């Protein structure tokens, strides 16, 4: 629907459960050599770090693939393929002013248009209060993707493996509801991945988008957020929009405010929805 966003991966109604999905972390699912030669992103990286000599490279995970198993398996019901990339691949291919070549030539050397590209694996959550809104963030103009513009709740997960891979992902939504939105863990439930969505203005670079439901109200959910004070979050401002109306937001005047990852995950919420959980604090392992 929205050129900013295509699906990678669309789970059964109702999301899919952590206890439901296992990773395969390998080399294998590594961006590929650039054609030719990586010394095209130290020159861009290098670049960036005259201007910014601050600059903080991360590692990330890589997202390669996802593959839905056939309904009622003996195994997991989602596969995820990952590798390992970083920011510093990232800003010199995904946001490379080449990136729409790279994905080209991916396309015919690899039959794989993100080949070349780092491919780091976000996340973000259609957060559902207790009186069903969905929260949203005004994020920040000093940052250097999508400033000013409206988002979701994000989170940044960090690098039996392939069940601590699953588990530092979900994991992830929540720590950044706890730390940007300033809830309380005892108030969220188990995250349910809705699916994984492309943003195609970083030339496709792919989100994991999960449901997590609240059981604080909007209102609450408002005062914890503000009580942290401007220093206990990024974005500067919050706000609600009613989950019966989040169906029609494509067609309201916010959707021009809705940066494409955030798109991503409304676009997944209305088509997937979420489902039943318990708190987060009564799963183990």
């Amino acid at each position: 629907m929205d050129p900013e966003v295509t699906l990678l991966l669309q789970c059964p109604g109702g999301g899919l459960p952590q206890e439901q999905i296992q990773a395969e972390l390998s080399p294998a699912h590594d961006r590929r050599p650039l054609p030719g030669g990586d010394e095209a992103i130290t020159a861009i990286w290098e670049t960036r770090l005259k201007a910014q000599p601050w600059l903080f490279d991360a590692p990330k995970f890589r997202l390669h693939s996802a593959t839905l198993a056939p309904i009622g398996s003996r195994g997991p019901q989602l596969l995820l393929r990952l590798g390992l990339t970083s920011y510093r691949d990232f800003l010199g291919t995904n946001w490379s002013s080449s990136a729409a070549w790279l994905r080209q030539q991916g396309a015919t050397d690899w039959g794989d248009t993100q080949a070349y590209l780092a491919d780091p694996l976000g996340v973000g959550a259609a957060l559902a209060t207790a009186d069903d809104f969905l929260v949203f963030l005004r994020r920040s103009r000093q940052v250097a993707e999508a400033p000013g513009l409206v988002d979701v709740p994000g989170g940044h997960p960090e690098p039996l493996a392939g069940q601590l891979v699953v588990h530092e992902l979900f994991s992830s939504v929540l720590q950044e509801i706890c730390d940007e939105v300033n809830l309380p863990l005892l108030t969220l439930s188990q995250p349910l991945l809705l699916g994984i969505a492309r943003n195609e203005t970083s030339a496709g670079r792919a989100s994991a988008e999960f449901y997590v439901q609240c059981s604080l109200t909007s209102e609450q959910v408002r005062k914890h957020y503000l009580s942290g004070g401007p220093e206990a979050h990024e974005s500067t401002g919050i706000f609600f929009v009613e989950t019966q109306n989040v169906q029609r937001l494509l067609e309201t005047e916010m959707w021009a405010e809705l940066c494409p990852s955030a798109k991503g995950a409304i676009i997944l919420y209305n088509r997937v929805q979420g489902s039943p959980t318990g708190a987060a604090l009564g799963s183990p392992a």
